[PDB]
């Protein structure tokens, strides 16, 4: 329904002293339901992007407001949206990017809510629960980890809080998105693992160069520099529509159909077929995300301060080890190079990847001693490859959503939904509703 | 007995990419009792001085080693002994302290335990225990709050962890210090009590100005304008005693008798006094803390890098509130006043203090979800007004010790050490031993 677009004065850095300049966070509040009687605050740790976006899109948390008679805050993150410290100089240099980080994002959640319980008349006793999908799922759990006294739990939905490191193999996530067009139709990842060696034939002759244009519809001529990135662009729309591979139509990023994988598996499927003709293939699979409603023209293969930000953050902390290796994997084999993604992240910021330093923040897998926490994946997810599908304890709980995508549990309900789905929401709700009880009675 | 002085190079920032200056954090190690056969690990959390210091003077690490265990760690606090990220410019201006915060510390404390588990050989899979005193003790018990992944619990010995903000009355600590007095003897606080305006009188004419300097023996002699430093030094002397009123004969910055403060008092005693004759009386008391044994000829009122250091942090996050009232404590009244600390502090370091910083960071009271801390605190200790001294949970727990002062228990066992210390000492232990055995069986 509706909102009221809200800001509070935060300090640019919680971790020092030196610097006083100051910066106004964004923040939404949603009050309807909400009841000053002995009701609750459910509080969206804000990710890579603007907050509207989170707000138009967590669904569940609109679905679930009456019930749980809650007050909705959605936070910006620091340097998205309008809540940049340093406006437009936000990211001008390493300097003025220094205090992009999650420890100092978790920081300006605890002084959002310390000041809401201060204004709002009624929320100073009032149990905060933390909600968040993918990297805001990642930051809600942590969020319960490190400020337990803010939030009595989280709901940390398809967070792979264990994408680092050793702790999951570089393998997984590209084994999952592989996985899922195997299972979506016969011969659709045999159709796309064979698709590579077919467009590196191509790519040795001016006149194969010329056909490839012409065959995926591209804006640009193809020449032999382009073709390391048409396969990564390809790479890319498959890992897509393994996150967006939902029960029903939608359009997030494209307008796209009910299981989007399985309607570009009919495309492929006939494993009798040329090099020529399973490209002609491919394109038609493609034609799929990036056309479905006459949307284009043409595919444009080249492709913001969403992006600079996360980039900055992949660059730091957020150090995720990937690899595809053509064995576990329907791609071309790649390995994970530190060394060589170190050295572009340095000519792009100047700044170093830390990739250990999560895992001594945080705990890695050792996180036994924390309470109430639902971590919550879907089966389809590349990302849940990183993110936790066992209890840990008995308060530390896994939930796992058969035909789940990417944070399917989050939408708004649609009637197309699974009962894995339902079923899941409901046991969200269930333990939600077990810690605010239990914050009541002491 | 005897350690290895170490080193581990670290960060200067832990919490920003924009710096990657590293400095020498210095370290010891006592390796005999540890058994690499299924042991222990006792990191004492370093505090505001020198390594060595705190490693001489904590004996009940050196006393409980072979029971444990264990092997022993004694970290040094970043800005303090040979840990300087900066060198010599470590306290040039506000830019070069900026890195001076117990964040800081618990990173570096975190990074160390990370290379110690990968550099020493059996250590990989062992239990470690955080171990403090005073700020060492705050540290130690927070340390296990926001990295439990790295020790499996806390000892922290007199920490004042509730010293801040409304949490407890800024009056505690002085009315503790005068109940001190009250109980070591018949007219003490009284007799100190009376002793202010009785300096005042003499403070008013140049003939009772000079009366006052050869009463008290000072080395310089007195003009008006500072008398109001005479009097906050003779404040500090009975502060210093309550912290160091131990059952047995000291010399720690004193050499000082057993229950110094009963000897002190011995001197006051008599109510029946005249005004010349009490300030003879006070001076008797002074000359036991500053001349026990014929040390100095005469008492300078007048009196670095470990209390520079404690400074910053003082105006920064360590913001403690401190006030007498003269009805509840032995002393004239005195009020808490933030806005005059802080415009003194911006003078001096150019920063201002952030008094709800560490209540934010840290939770404050609401701690009730972490485990495994024993918080032990002394009667005598005026600290203990600041700590936790009734049992939050079954594993967050207290320990009271009836004639202990400042962190007795961490004290090398003497023979004249009360039931209530060794009693305590030993549910110390009893608690530690539950950790590693729990750690081990999973
Ligand atoms: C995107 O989708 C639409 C419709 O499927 C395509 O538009 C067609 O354009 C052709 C040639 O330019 C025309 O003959 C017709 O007007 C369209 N066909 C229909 C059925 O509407 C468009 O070319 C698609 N594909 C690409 C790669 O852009
Ligand atoms: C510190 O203690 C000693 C001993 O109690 C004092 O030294 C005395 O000095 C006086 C005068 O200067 C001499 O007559 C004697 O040599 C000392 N007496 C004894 C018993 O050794 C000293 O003055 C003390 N008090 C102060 C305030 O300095
Ligand atoms: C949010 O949705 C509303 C309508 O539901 C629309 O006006 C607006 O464009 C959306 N904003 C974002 C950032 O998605
Ligand atoms: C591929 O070819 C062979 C024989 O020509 C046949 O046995 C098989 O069923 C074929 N499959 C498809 C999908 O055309
Ligand atoms: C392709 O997309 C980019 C991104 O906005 C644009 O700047 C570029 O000019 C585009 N070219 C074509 C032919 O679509
Ligand atoms: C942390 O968990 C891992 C694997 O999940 C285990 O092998 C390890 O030894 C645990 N804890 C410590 C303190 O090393
Ligand atoms: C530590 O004690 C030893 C002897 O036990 C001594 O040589 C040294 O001066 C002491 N150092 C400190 C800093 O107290
Ligand atoms: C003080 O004086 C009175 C009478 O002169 C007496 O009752 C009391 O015991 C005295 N106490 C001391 C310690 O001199
Ligand atoms: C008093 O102590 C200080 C601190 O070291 C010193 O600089 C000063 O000159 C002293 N004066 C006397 C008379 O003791
Ligand atoms: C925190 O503890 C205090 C006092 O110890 C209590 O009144 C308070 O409401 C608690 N928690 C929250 C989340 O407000």
């Amino acid at each position: 329904k509706n909102y009221s677009v809200l800001y509070f004065q935060q300090k640019v850095d919680h971790f020092g002293f030196n610097t006083v300049k100051t910066f106004n966070q964004r923040y939404l509040v949603a009050d309807k339901y909400w009841k000053k009687n002995g009701g609750s605050i459910l509080f969206y740790t804000g990710n890579e992007g603007d907050i509207i976006w989170f707000c138009n899109n967590t669904g569940f948390m609109w679905d679930v407001a009456e019930e749980l008679k809650a007050m909705l805050v959605f936070a910006e993150h620091r340097y998205y949206g309008e809540s940049l410290p340093f406006g437009d100089n936000s990211f001008k240099d390493s300097r003025h990017l220094n205090f992009l980080t999650s420890e100092q994002a978790l920081a300006d959640f605890a002084e959002l809510i310390k000041h809401l319980k201060r204004t709002i008349p009624g929320a100073e006793n009032q149990p905060v629960i933390a909600i968040g999908g993918s990297y805001g799922g990642m930051l809600a759990a942590w969020f319960r980890m490190k400020y337990p006294h803010m939030v009595v739990g989280a709901l940390a939905a398809s967070a792979p809080i264990w994408q680092f490191e050793d702790l999951v193999p570089c393998g997984v996530f590209m084994k999952i998105v592989t996985t899922d067009f195997r299972k979506s139709g016969p011969h659709c990842s045999e159709s796309i693992h064979r698709s590579w060696d077919a467009i590196n034939r191509l790519s040795n002759t001016g006149s194969g160069l010329q056909w490839l244009t012409g065959a995926l519809h591209l804006c640009s001529p193809l020449t032999s520099q382009d073709i390391q990135h048409l396969k990564d662009w390809i790479s890319e729309t498959w890992v897509n529509l393994a996150m967006v591979d939902y029960p029903y139509a939608s359009n997030f990023l494209q307008p796209l159909p009910a299981w989007p994988i399985k309607v570009v598996c009919q495309y492929l499927k006939n494993p009798n077929v040329s090099d020529s003709l399973l490209l002609q293939n491919i394109f038609q699979a493609l034609n799929v995300y990036y056309n479905y409603s006459g949307q284009v023209k043409c595919l444009n293969i080249s492709e913001s301060l969403g992006t600079l930000g996360w980039s900055y953050q992949a660059c730091t902390e957020v150090v995720m080890p990937f690899c595809t290796n053509g064995v576990d994997d329907m791609f071309e084999p790649h390995s994970w190079n530190l060394k060589e993604l170190s050295d572009d992240c340095f000519q792009q910021w100047g700044v170093r990847p830390r990739p250990s330093w999560i895992t001594t923040m945080y705990g890695g897998k050792n996180i036994s001693s924390h309470t109430n926490i639902v971590f919550s994946n879907g089966e389809l997810d590349p990302w849940s490859g990183g993110g936790v599908t066992k209890d840990i304890t008995d308060t530390l709980v896994a939930v796992t959503i058969s035909e789940g995508a990417h944070h399917l549990d989050l939408r708004t309900k649609n009637a197309l939904d699974p009962m894995s789905v339902l079923l899941a929401r409901s046991l969200e709700v269930r333990h939600m509703k077990n810690w605010i009880r239990d914050f009541y009675d002491s």
